[PDB]
């Protein structure tokens, strides 16, 4: 498998736990902090990066009745500049750019207590398809499901409605959607961290998937694996390989890696194209950084890209 060595710039540091890069509709700049703590317990940031001077500023620290949150994933909404941030204690959470935010839910469509999550993924369609890796949300006793089979994903639906698609995996992580050269969407990708497969569904509509594959196969023994993800252009899947020093590039097919790129770290945790062009910022967890670097292509558009009033 090629691997290509393109160069790494600092962007910011000292972010515990650094992840969850994202840019809004201003172009702004936004990662997450889930392993801030204050006395031993979660304190969770969001930050907002000045990509001028690396300066940070933390616009919400997340609590609900006194229970810190630990956010971990973003992806930003279309029809408003806000975003929607994935929560290991809280579940899912909707940030605006003054630092408020609001819980989405506590319980599912089924009743069941909301799980906490990590990553989430927007379709065209404005449906958003969920990772949640932890066990249920606080004020429950928080666990994760590194080691036993009780990680689920969500589809939090235009119409909202939090359903639970699917249970049984060891702690899903990144998640990516594919969609046809129309718009259409008709796969979702998710990153099973400790098995090192990263496994497929074909999309049928909003909240339905079907036909559970393993789809990718990540490279490595180590502690780790898949981690955050997204689609170039090309519909390539480039993939953060938690340990291995690499990012993956999975080709439109999957299978194995058709070019590996190494990170001049050990531990990058998701990746985030910027708007419009080839940088794509790395967040790791060996330094507790953000770095950006130059792939070969733009990133997919994103679903806070498109238009809702377009005529094409
Ligand atoms: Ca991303």
């Amino acid at each position: 498998i090629p691997v290509i060595e393109p160069l790494f710039t600092k962007v910011t540091e000292d972010i515990p736990g650094a992840q969850g890069p994202v840019f809004d509709k201003n172009g702004d700049f936004y990662i997450v902090a889930p392993e801030v703590e204050v006395n031993g317990k979660p304190a969770g940031e969001i930050l907002r990066i000045d990509l001028k001077t690396g300066k940070k500023t933390v616009i919400c620290k997340p609590e609900v009745n006194g229970y810190g949150g630990i956010p971990a994933g973003c992806q930003c909404d279309r029809d408003a500049n806000q975003l929607f941030v994935a929560d290991m204690r809280l579940g899912l959470l909707v940030v605006q750019t003054d630092g408020t935010f609001e819980e989405i839910a506590k319980k599912d469509s089924e009743g069941r207590r909301m799980q906490g999550c990590n990553d989430c993924a927007f379709d065209y369609e404005g449906n958003l398809w969920i990772t949640a890796p932890a066990g249920e949300v606080a004020p429950a006793d928080y666990t994760r499901s590194m080691q036993e089979k009780f990680g689920s994903i969500y589809c939090f639906t235009t119409d909202g409605q939090m359903i639970q698609v699917d249970t049984a995996f060891q702690f899903p992580n990144g998640i990516a959607v594919r969609h046809m050269n129309d718009g259409r969407p008709y796969q979702l990708i998710v990153a099973e961290t400790p098995t090192k497969k990263l496994w497929s569904y074909d999309i049928k509509g909003p909240a339905k998937i079907e036909n559970k594959k393993v789809w990718g196969h990540i490279p490595g023994t180590h502690e780790g694996g898949a981690d955050g993800m997204d689609f170039d252009e090309d519909n390539n899947l480039l993939v953060a390989n938690w340990g291995s020093s690499h990012i993956e590039v999975f080709g439109p097919d999957g299978g194995q890696p058709k070019m590996r790129i190494r990170c001049p770290f050990e531990k990058p945790s998701n990746l985030h194209f910027k708007p419009q062009t080839k940088t794509i910022f790395v967040t790791e967890h060996e330094n507790n950084a953000v770095w950006k670097f130059e792939w070969q292509r733009n990133g997919k558009k994103q679903y806070c890209e498109t238009l809702k009033f377009g005529i094409f």
